[PDB]
């Protein structure tokens, strides 16, 4: 359904926000061989993330679920501002910026908390 492809983005979601916090640490910590590790594990998650997203997208459209569909498209721009950010923190990183690096992780916490906010009401509207 709907309801069980939600939850499976969900889970792949939910690892993405609980790896990106481990990743922070790491780089507080100055760990930056765990940094590296985990960066690339973002980044193949997100691309997993859009995939789900996409098909939930176009069934919640097809059944005619246009409050599901408007809450989608609003996460898409929020994650994608994230997605963007997150490629720019990767080459901060690889350039040793680390004040550029600071800046992308405050920034990548305001886009997440509006993502997390918006995957709730998905849920509700499905
Ligand atoms: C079909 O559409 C969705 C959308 C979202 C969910 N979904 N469900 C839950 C939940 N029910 O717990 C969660 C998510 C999710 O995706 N979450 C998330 C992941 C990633 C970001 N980031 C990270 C930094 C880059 C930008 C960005 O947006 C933000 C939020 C929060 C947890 C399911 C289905």
């Amino acid at each position: 359904s709907v309801k069980s492809e939600y939850a499976e983005a969900a889970a792949v979601g939910q690892e993405a926000v609980a790896v990106f916090n481990t990743m922070k640490a790491a780089f507080q910590n100055g760990d930056k061989e765990a940094v590296a590790q985990y960066l690339a594990r973002l980044a193949s998650l997100y691309t997993r993330h859009e995939e789900l997203l996409n098909r939930i997208l176009e069934k919640a459209r097809r059944e005619g679920n246009k409050e599901a569909v408007t809450l989608m498209n609003e996460f898409t721009a929020t994650f994608q501002t994230g997605k963007s950010i997150f490629n720019a923190m990767v080459a901060a990183f690889k350039n040793g910026d680390d004040d550029s690096f600071e800046s992308y992780l405050q920034a990548l916490e305001k886009v997440t908390a509006k993502g997390e906010t918006l995957a709730d009401q998905i849920a509700k509207a499905l």
